[PDB]
C-alpha cells in the first residue's frame, strides 16, 4: 500500500512523488 501524507512519510516509508487532493499538497509515500 502507498499512501498521501502530510506533513511526511513515516517509519519506514520513503516518498515517490506528491499527492494534490482536497486543495493540498501531499508527500505520496510507500
Amino acid at each position: 500500500a502507498c499512501y498521501c501524507r502530510i506533513p511526511a512519510c513515516i517509519a519506514g516509508e520513503a516518498a515517490y512523488g506528491t499527492c494534490i487532493y482536497q486543495g493540498a499538497l501531499w508527500a505520496f509515500c510507500c
